[PDB]
């Protein structure tokens, strides 16, 4: 009979500052920095694989580049529960991963070779802002066709499009380096002067307005770019918005202008459901205090432990809900671009994200 809006009384135990500081430390050292390190390693393999393909024209090298694209995408999407800090401050989320794309501008660059248009600073209010001509999805669009490696004779590359692919992938690597370095040691720029990891571990107001340990925990849970942000975004935006478009449409998944299909992020490669699942794995890692950890393997310095201590029922409801949300995402028909009419499964999934969002709000309330 208990739910997130109808809880029993808290235990009365409140965590100490040293306890909360250890949760933040373990988050930074066992969730953030390793996710990003794994991303840098996988991004370097991805750029090397793309390069080897550009050099050869080999179908096997292409397949390998495609695999490498998917593999670097795991840790990136597993990092969306913590877009605060460098990802936010240095504009790297939109630089790396804008959707949708300015498809007319991409085609134009392929024709003219004006590659300078793709390497500028993020500018979110111009339609031809550079961010919308680069990133994961521009590479995707060139590597993949409806779920598969592109066919090199069915849809042949333009010479300029190959150079475009190389430039996009250089910049994907560069942004990833900046992300990991920004956390690890800082970039020495106006926006990211010093280590974000250190400013988070110290939480003493010396950098980035992280003023005390309560602010650091609130940051992890927050609704703009923390745990509640990504639960809410997966449910209300990534899943809901393409379904809304589909419902207003002709409901023909084979029509290249179907607005539902076109709104599905990673439909080129059919990576959408893996993305959404990985976004909730990001929450799960965050809550249990390590990559791929769960309740039965959780760190003692985790949000899980502190919530359990404050209210066992709320924690227990959170344990169930993280797993219910992942299971609901996984039960949606694959690929998502052909199953936008899979109503029952989609609804369980969007209701489960909406409930994980409420739950994370309640957890956050125990620290403000
Ligand atoms: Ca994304
Ligand atoms: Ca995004
Ligand atoms: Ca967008
Ligand atoms: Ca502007
Ligand atoms: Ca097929
Ligand atoms: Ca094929
Ligand atoms: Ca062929
Ligand atoms: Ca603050
Ligand atoms: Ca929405
Ligand atoms: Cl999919």
């Amino acid at each position: 009979t208990y739910d997130f809006k109808n809880l029993p009384a808290d235990s009365g135990a409140k965590p100490t500052e040293d306890q909360m500081s250890a949760v933040v430390a373990t988050f930074v050292d066992e969730v953030a920095l390793p996710t990003y390190k794994d991303m840098l390693t996988k991004m370097t393999a991805y750029k090397n694989a793309v390069d080897k393909f550009i050099a050869s024209g080999s179908k096997n090298d292409l397949a390998d580049a495609c695999d490498a694209w998917r593999a670097v995408r795991v840790p990136w999407e597993q990092s969306e529960a913590f877009l605060f800090g460098v990802a936010d401050l240095a504009q790297l989320d939109p630089s790396l991963d804008s959707w949708p794309l300015d498809k007319n501008g991409i085609e134009e660059i392929i024709a003219t070779g004006e590659f300078s248009k793709i390497s500028g600073a993020v500018d979110e209010d111009a339609e031809d802002g550079p961010q919308n001509l680069r990133g994961f999805h521009t590479a995707e669009k060139m590597l993949f066709l409806d779920g598969e490696p592109r066919d090199l004779e069915t849809s042949p590359f333009a010479k300029n499009e190959l150079e475009y692919l190389k430039l996009v992938s250089e910049r994907m690597l560069s942004d990833t380096q900046d992300l990991y370095n920004g956390w690890l040691k800082g970039l020495g720029t106006s926006d990211v002067p010093s280590s974000y990891a250190e400013a988070m571990k110290k939480h003493d107001g010396s950098a980035y307005s992280i003023g005390n340990v309560y602010q650091a925990i609130e940051l992890m849970l927050n609704g703009n770019n923390g745990m509640a942000g990504i639960s809410n975004e997966v449910g209300s935006a990534k899943i809901t918005d393409p379904v809304t478009a589909w419902n207003g449409s002709n409901k023909d998944a084979t029509d290249p202008n179907n607005p539902g299909v076109l709104a599905v992020e990673s439909w080129y490669s059919w990576n959408s459901l893996d993305d959404y699942k990985n976004n909730i794995v990001s929450i799960k890692n965050a809550y249990f205090g390590g990559r791929d950890l769960d309740e039965e393997s959780a760190s003692e310095s985790s949000l899980h432990a502190l919530t359990k201590m404050i209210n066992p029922t709320l924690d227990s409801l959170m344990v169930v809900q993280i797993d219910k949300t992942i299971d609901a995402i996984n039960a949606i028909g694959y690929p998502f671009r052909n199953n936008l009419g899979d109503t029952e499964h989609i609804n369980t999934a969007t209701e489960a994200c909406a409930d994980l969002t409420t739950g994370l709000g309640v957890v956050k309330s125990k620290f403000t």
